[PDB]
């Protein structure tokens, strides 16, 4: 009847090798870009002469904004993703005042910029991009990666013109009051959709196919209320130059019923995709 | 067999009383606040000596940002809502360079500011706020108003300390590239939830009850990924000072299954609400 066990009852405080990277390992070249917290430069590892991109963030600016924990999580997540169509994060290091991300270098810029210059893409460039993105999305889902919308701004281009999913916009919607609002008031049914199964990403893929081929998203409007209504009622139309095969794929991806959207493997098998994709 | 009907076949171009407001109708007092596009002043209508708030926007800044159509829609929607717990928009007028909104004046500031000063609210202030918000939400749903999250920042306080839902943050997420990202890639199942039925707003109401009584939202975390997980798995706990009646209401509003959340009329009937609400 004794309750003095041979087991712990003490209070527990739950709040508790090789050559490392160094800044002197890299030659520095021209700046490749700049965000709110990051400064990206062309760089080269000295021993191997290997070209990469070095992103420099300042610890003072990260802590003053309260986004250091978010940056840490992004570095931990991205550095474990290895896929030819996901921008590789080789590693990181830090000194007194700065954090350094050692990144794969994407020489041909973003798809957003390329879409601005060409206005719209032809069926072969589009179908090849979709094959690469479908492959990347399959890898992302198998790793259960929590991610945001894949838009042209989030897509870099490799040396051979292949897609590279980038982690841009990580600081936006990150808990710091945040300017864009957080998720604190959103119910599960509005946030679980992505990650749970493929159907949300398949819809977003359909929007991206349309934007690639047309140059603008299918549901754009002048107000947030009208865009809301067009999406929910699936009110969109095709220009004349969109072919029947493209229409078939986009219309099946943009089904209101998520169960009616074709799986990622069905997208890679679509006759319009296989006919026009070089991948 | 003739197909020349007595009916129109011509191409149609679908792209086509009393005393009005004037700036001289108002005496101007001290500024009440300032946003990105708006400048709010204490004002008084001259004939009646009636105190109100006059919000001044500049047409050049609206058009340069491409949010004029969104402002127009907000003015059209808000000016048709008449509820004691929704900030009244009496009307509007414009001159050469400025747009003017004639608004109900809320003397006691925002609930966000009041929550900062008190750290947390007692059960009587909280239960009364919830009664007012439930009533406002019922009116909003009956009018099928497309709205965003009701947060303390979106809530003003009237002269008697009653809640006033304000239309703050309208320019954010409005199609202009927008800094916070638009809805163009979101599927219906992620956007229909609010407006369709009450269940999304009931969840958000539960979060608000918790934040009122505790001072912080129940699912806050240092990363967006962890907040995601806590919401979807409904991982939150109560401090010691939250009473059983409050726990019962919050836990029923924060059900993962939307059909298990009590209706707005059930919230107004909850024994904890009726015992502590003065409304
Ligand atoms: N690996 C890369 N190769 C080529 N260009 C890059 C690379 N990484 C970034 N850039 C460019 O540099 C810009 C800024 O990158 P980045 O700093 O990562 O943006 P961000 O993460 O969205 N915001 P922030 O982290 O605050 O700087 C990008 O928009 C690209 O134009
Ligand atoms: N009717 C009002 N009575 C009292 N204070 C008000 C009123 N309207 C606005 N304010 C205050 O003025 C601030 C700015 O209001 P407002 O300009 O409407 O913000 P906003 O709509 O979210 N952004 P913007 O429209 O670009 O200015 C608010 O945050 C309040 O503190
Ligand atoms: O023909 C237009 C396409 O040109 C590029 O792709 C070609 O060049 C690459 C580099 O040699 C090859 O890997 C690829 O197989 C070629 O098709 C571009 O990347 C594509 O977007 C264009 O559709
Ligand atoms: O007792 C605390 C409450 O004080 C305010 O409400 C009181 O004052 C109002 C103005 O006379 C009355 O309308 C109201 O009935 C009173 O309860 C305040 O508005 C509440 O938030 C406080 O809980």
């Amino acid at each position: 009847m004794s309750y003095s066990y041979d087991a712990p009852s003490d209070f527990i405080n739950f709040s508790s090798k090789k050559r490392q990277w160094a800044l002197e390992d890299f030659e520095i070249g021209r700046p490749l870009g700049k965000g709110k917290f990051g400064n990206v430069y062309l760089a080269r590892e000295k021993q191997s002469k290997f070209i990469l991109a070095l992103k420099v963030l300042f610890k003072a600016q990260l802590e003053k904004a309260g986004v250091e924990h978010q940056l840490r999580r992004e570095v931990e997540i991205q550095s474990h993703l290895r896929h030819p169509n996901i921008l590789r994060l080789y590693g990181y290091f830090h000194d007194a005042t700065r954090v350094y991300l050692i990144l794969e270098y994407a020489p041909l810029g973003t798809v957003y910029r390329e879409l601005q210059k060409l206005s719209k893409f032809d069926e072969q460039r589009t179908a090849t991009y979709i094959t690469e993105l479908a492959n990347a999305l399959s890898y992302v889902h198998s790793k259960r990666v929590i991610h945001r919308d894949i838009k042209p701004e989030n897509l870099l281009l490799g040396s051979a013109g292949e897609l590279k999913i980038a982690d841009f916009g990580w600081s936006v919607h990150a808990p710091s009051t945040t300017l864009c609002g957080t998720l604190d008031y959103l119910p599960p049914e509005m946030i679980e959709g992505r990650m749970h199964d493929e159907k949300v990403d398949l819809w977003s893929l359909g929007v991206l196919v349309y934007e690639f081929l047309v140059g603008k998203p299918p549901f754009e409007a002048n107000t947030y209320q009208e865009t809301y209504k067009r999406i929910s009622r699936v009110e969109f139309t095709f220009p004349d130059f969109v072919t029947e095969g493209a229409r078939d794929l986009i219309s099946r991806l943009l089904k209101h019923n998520p169960s009616q959207r074709p799986m990622l493997r069905e997208v890679l098998e679509h006759p319009w995709i296989t006919a026009n994709s070089s991948k």
